[PDB]
């Protein structure tokens, strides 16, 4: 037996797109679990049998892009096109690209979660170790079929670039000074990522 | 020289925080235990500074001044590969020297407006420098003409800033601070002249 929930999960999406939608203007703490509710429609008892706290539906919302990103990453790993090399790390740092510049107010909060959360924290800290052994085995397999040289261990160089685009895109995201124009980040990332990687 | 300006109970209390911001953040320091240091009464204290985070901004202004004049210098008396080491390694030492500030000075940029201006007025200015060395390496034809100067700039200065703080926090990911320099100068320098 499986219990499927149309009801419930439609209602908890519903209270998830309305965190989304107030975080755009406001900060988790100027959010009230009222505000939640009234958005999503219930009340505000209602709302528990949802989320225990405000704090749980940040914690999921970012699940939820974390996992968007994950997935349309391996999605690409699984399904190698006939490409040119660029080609393959643009589309992979796309995928970063337009799940998190998709996602820019969730983005800001988790961020500034990860200083207060452990769970945030352990969270990304996680899926980053993840996508650098990725990035580390096709470093390693464009080095096996010489396409790329033998230079710095490929991990290191994949926990550098993988660290530069994490800054970088945030800043672009959030308007920062200094911050590259959002228009022009993704080329600039790829730029750096081929030359790095092809390159002595 | 590089002595602070004030008394002696001056440089007692910034060498105290520094030495305590080893291992505890700044909001496990009193006010208390910077003047016990020092060896004066917590209200002569506020004869020196108004405020603990007073004292942490003054200590980060000192990181980041420091590293700034020690590029400074590297600009006054000059292979490729070398140079960018060299302008590099200014940051890997000066906050590689100072990691207790630096990590609470990071802490302290989501509170403090005067820390992140700071901290955003350094950066502004490092990578205008990178941009122009970018620039005065294209017209010389050294370096191949591809992204905008200071586009490139913000990205590999800001790939510096993320990947020198894990290396210096123990983060996991980062790389190991006997690699870190040389990975970093990897990607500069392949960055800027390759095409
Ligand atoms: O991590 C990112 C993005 C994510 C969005 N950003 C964030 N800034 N703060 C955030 N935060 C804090 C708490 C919650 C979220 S997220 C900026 C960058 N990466 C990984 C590196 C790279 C991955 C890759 C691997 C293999 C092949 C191609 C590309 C592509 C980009």
């Amino acid at each position: 037996r499986r219990t499927a929930r149309p009801s419930g999960d439609d209602r908890e999406l519903a209270i998830l797109a309305t965190a989304e939608n107030l975080l755009e203007d406001r900060p988790l703490a100027d959010i009230s679990v009222d505000d939640l509710a009234k958005g999503a429609g219930i009340s505000r008892p209602t709302f528990y049998f949802y989320f225990p706290s405000k704090e749980a539906v940040l914690l999921t919302l970012l699940d939820r892009v974390v996992n968007q990103a994950d997935m349309a990453l391996q999605t690409l790993a699984e399904n190698p096109a006939d490409t040119d090399r660029e080609n393959m790390w643009r589309t992979g740092i796309n995928v970063f690209f337009e799940t998190f510049g998709s996602h820019k107010a969730v983005t800001r909060a988790g961020q500034a979660a990860r200083a207060t959360s452990v769970e945030v924290a352990e969270l990304w800290s996680t899926f980053m170790q993840k996508w650098i052994a990725y990035t580390a085995a096709v470093i390693d397999a464009e080095r096996d079929r010489g396409a790329a040289p033998r230079t710095l261990p490929a991990h290191e160089l994949a926990t550098a670039l993988n660290l530069m685009n994490e800054r970088t895109l945030f800043a672009s995201f959030a308007g920062e000074q200094p911050s590259v124009p959002e228009a022009r980040v993704l080329d600039t990332l790829v730029h750096i990522w081929v030359t790095s990687i092809y390159g002595e």
